[PDB]
């Protein structure tokens, strides 16, 4: 575990994270995709054979030595509001799981379902307080990560509201 268990946000490519493994913000085919899942293709296109799995899941693919851990959130575009917010929460608290097993010290994590599965809504709070809710009992460093200035400060702002 890490001696102070903290949060950290940075607006960065996560990609280019100093963690000990990554959450891609995967679809439930393992595809290329687009956003932060392009990315993570570029950077460890080993991890995606076989990385196929539900909504709502986590499946973890090594790259070397280094974990991807391919978390699906739901498309809000075809999920109503009720099931969306369950899936939501279901594929934060399976990376929680995967975190644990594979006993790694960090992880860098992107906010499931908050670009193109959005279905056009704002949801940095949605997505953040399920994967405090998912991540608060771990004891990993976790490090999020976006590209917005104005959501670099949300989140900073409620990170720093719990101290
Ligand atoms: C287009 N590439 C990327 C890479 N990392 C990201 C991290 C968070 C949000 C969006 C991101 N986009
Ligand atoms: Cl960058
Ligand atoms: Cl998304
Ligand atoms: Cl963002």
């Amino acid at each position: 575990g890490a001696m102070a268990p903290s949060y950290r946000v940075k607006r960065m490519d996560i990609a280019k994270n100093d963690e000990e493994c990554v959450v891609n913000a995967a679809n439930p085919r393992g595809l290329p995709g687009d956003g932060v899942c392009k990315a993570v293709y570029k950077k460890w296109p080993e991890s995606f054979k076989n990385s196929a799995t539900p909504v709502g899941t986590a499946k973890t693919v090594m790259c070397g030595t280094y974990p991807v851990i391919h978390a699906v959130g739901p498309n809000f575009s075809n999920y109503t509001e009720s099931e969306g917010d369950r899936e939501l929460a279901a594929a934060y608290r399976e990376v929680a799981k995967e975190v644990t097993r594979l006993g790694v010290n960090s992880v860098a994590i992107p906010l499931l379902s908050t670009g193109v599965y959005s279905g056009g809504k704002d949801r940095l709070t949605q997505s953040l307080n399920h994967l405090f809710t998912a991540m608060d009992s771990t004891d990993a460093d976790v490090v999020i990560y976006c590209r917005d200035k104005e959501w670099e400060k949300k989140i900073s702002e409620a990170i720093q509201m719990r101290t």
